[PDB]
């Protein structure tokens, strides 16, 4: 809790502007601390450059035992870890928790993707002994968000530095006080000088690392729009490794459902977990038009309104918490105001609980003849739209160029298969919130929610390369030469 | 046998672009003449592509796999054919043009492995319930086709993109367009749906109109880096889009310490001559040890290469090479030798134009041991040897490069080989195998400027499929520990 920046092993202040991390509520200071300066940014590559050809070396089972200290350092230290993600995002304790154990179910996991997919495997083939091996990319550049500060970019970390990869940490503005401590608890874990480097700040901090010449990979958890500039950024240096895991416009269907109380539970998880801060919510809910449907949205309604948001901490815990600052809520105000002004109407008003703060409460809105535009967005406010034929909600479910989750209540097996067979999605779910997703399973979005590098379980295909080989044991003539070859 | 038409959604039918031949690289026959697909039929073939992916996208595993199969089957029953339009429009002898077909074969079996194993259907139950992993095609992907592999290295992604779900608009090189024609007829008679793959014949500025096509969902290149780079340059910005280049290399071959003189000059001679120097992972620099034992490596590699036969595809007893891909490519090669004699070279054997409008060369090898030469790829049987003292020096070289596609070394001395593999950066790396030894039963893709992390042969399932993970329940009900603040 010092705000500095790690380089090469050494806590030091960075050379850049001095900036803070407020509570959302609260508005008191969390962190404060320097930005890293363009030589800073230079300084955490060039020493995590110069510790790879080490980090590298070192072998599989030595980097793993590094990173299950870790694991072991999460557990020990889970509440204050809890209490810091709390602090800084608003998110409630419960539900901070939550996140931490993620971050240690991330580590057993990452090492079995890493065996299966980027691993070592031996054959008698055609052309010789065949050797396959993965070799890491160098030193990698880790953009965190602000919405889980430690589980996301940990989603990155574990698996680049498993395989021999070393990091150069970039964590969001608004959250570097979590990762600070997540830094001192890898430390505590015993890993070699430089293979982490933590590197705060804002927007000059992030562009002065994602421009340095000499970083081998960049992977970027964050906006759609900040990721596609990246990736045009890139554009024509194939030779760096990126990796882009970015939001989406996530549909849920609700169609011939039995248990009514059932199914507004995982439409109520789905919208408003995190308070509608989770990359994968749902944030267009697709309800059949009429009789069959009405009774669900009243009865959504009903059970939505009864949720409780208060501080990070609060007495009895709420169920969810602030949006991560006054401002954010605040356009999220006006965002649901020009909703409305286009023709949209109100299902259940989201307000601002307290004057100056991100608390805010469920909102819903049914724009189901009106024209909203197609944009991802943090925040709880959830957009209806009714329809007739099934095939109806499939139109709609695809009426977006994101990608990332999808999903489907329902008793009737058969339309969940044919949401699977027509939507455009990297994640999708029958019975279950659009906010479950399994890590021991890819986690990425097509369309414009990703760039081909799924992550969670396929984070090893982006973290190591392959090498392959064909050995003989020595080089000697072949019993049939080819035609021309006298010797 | 062969029209020059276009063939779009199930027809053969006249590009409209303009007229273009293809010739023969050593007689100078024509052996292929066409129109070019212009703008509007190129975006019909995508049009139509993007069409039909919606049925051939719904049809099962199963049914996409057996017609693959039956084209297997029939390009069995075509060998020899294939072999000789291969042969008779690059110039590679019949005797290796057969292996390109094999190779072609080879890709089905193992592309059905690759795709089961990397982009296939699995279940668990996990915390969060039933869950499932499915992968799906992207859409429609234009193919970027190249001259040394005409069918070898386009099937290489066509089959991978079929057997996922995807569609083809194919674009093959201008050099080898009659390679293309036949391949897709093959696929036709295997009955594959119309508009599932689509052939549209044509030079830069046909790859333009597919390349820069707004409705194309991927895009697969095997060529040239610089292409390659203004592709990936193009797609800036783009990322919904798939982009998978498999591109060039400056691939290092180390020769030390050796106890069989001539079985270490023919894993070499294979590495930089083999298809007169014009496979992708083919030695472009020779790395020996200065001195007493390499000297004689070095003579004796000398007087092997200058018996290498070159002749054409055809030739009553088969040459070792043919010719280059034309005359023109033989022109820069001659050209870039001499610059190098040109920049304190100096020449061990003189690679020579054999007959004078064609593209046959003899082998040639250059000494650059001193000297500062270009970081760059070429296709041609041009070979640069420096020498070198510790084995760390040998590194370094091997390392000094840009590029990153293959690297080996022959030697009695396995540790060496634990060193390369330690410390070179490149997609594959072989240890007493000619560096042109690859294997479909592994993933295939250099890194640096050689690649985009998308490897292609085993893995080019990766990039053929993308991945959708579902959570399954069965019916929505509240869980047995609910969370605060949810009152019923
Ligand atoms: C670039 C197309 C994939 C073909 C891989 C074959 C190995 C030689
Ligand atoms: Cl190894």
């Amino acid at each position: 809790l010092t705000g500095n920046v790690y380089i090469d092993g050494l806590w030091l202040p960075g050379h850049g502007a001095p900036f803070e991390s407020v509570q959302p509520v609260t508005g008191e200071t969390v962190w404060d601390g320097n930005a890293a300066s363009l030589e800073d940014v230079d300084a955490a590559v060039r020493e995590a450059r110069k510790a790879f050809l080490a980090w590298r070396r070192k072998s599989l089972a030595e980097r793993q035992a590094v990173i299950e200290a870790f694991g072991e350092l999460l557990e020990a230290n889970k509440e204050e870890l809890a209490h810091q993600i709390g602090l800084e995002t608003g998110k409630p304790l419960w539900e901070s928790r939550t996140e931490v154990a993620a971050m240690m179910g991330k580590i057993p996991i990452s090492v079995k993707a890493y065996n299966e997919r980027t691993g070592h495997t031996e054959s008698d083939v055609a052309g010789g002994h065949a050797v396959l091996r993965h070799r890491p990319h160098g030193v990698v550049a880790v953009f965190g968000p602000y919405n889980f500060p430690g589980h996301l970019p940990n989603g990155h970390i574990v698996p680049a530095l498993l395989a021999g990869n070393t990091v150069v940490f970039k964590p969001s503005e608004l959250t570097p006080g979590v990762a600070e401590l997540t830094v001192r608890l890898w430390e505590k874990a015993g890993l070699p000088d430089g293979v982490i480097n933590l590197v705060q700040g804002g927007s000059d901090t992030g562009k002065c690392l994602a421009r340095h010449s000499l970083i081998d990979g960049l992977f970027f958890t964050g906006s759609s729009t900040v990721g596609h500039l990246l990736h045009e950024q890139f554009g024509g240096q194939p030779e760096k490794i990126l990796a882009l895991e970015m939001g989406g416009n996530n549909p849920l269907i609700v169609q011939n459902v039995s248990d009514l109380d059932g199914a507004v539970h995982h439409a109520l998880q789905s919208a408003f977990l995190s308070a509608g801060q989770r990359c994968t919510c749902a944030r267009r809910l697709l309800v059949p038009k009429g009789k069959k449907g009405d009774e669900f949205l009243a009865r959504l309604v009903e059970v939505a309104a009864r949720i409780t948001v208060a501080e990070f901490d609060a007495d009895p815990q709420p169920f969810m918490g602030s949006v991560i600052s006054a401002e954010a809520a605040n356009q999220l105000l006006k965002a649901q105001a020009a909703m409305l002004e286009k023709g949209a109407t109100s299902l259940l008003e989201m307000k601002q609980l307290k004057p100056d703060t991100g608390l805010l409460s469920p909102g819903i809105v049914d724009a189901t003849g009106i024209e909203l535009e197609d944009q991802e967005f943090f925040g709880p406010l959830l957009t209806v739209y009714r329809y007739k034929g099934f095939d109806e909600a499939l139109e709609l479910a695809n009426n977006t160029r994101y990608g990332l989750s999808a999903g489907i209540l329902s008793d009737d097996r058969k339309l969940y298969n044919r949401l699977v067979e027509e939507v455009r999605a990297g994640i999708v779910n029958w019975n279950r919130p659009l906010t479950g997703a399994s890590s021991a399973a890819p986690f990425g979005g097509v369309g414009a929610s990703g760039n081909h590098r799924p992550s969670a379980y396929y984070a090893a295909d982006y973290c190591a390369w392959p090498m392959a080989s064909l050995e003989a044991g020595k080089s000697e003539l072949p019993d049939s030469l080819a035609p021309g070859l006298n010797f």
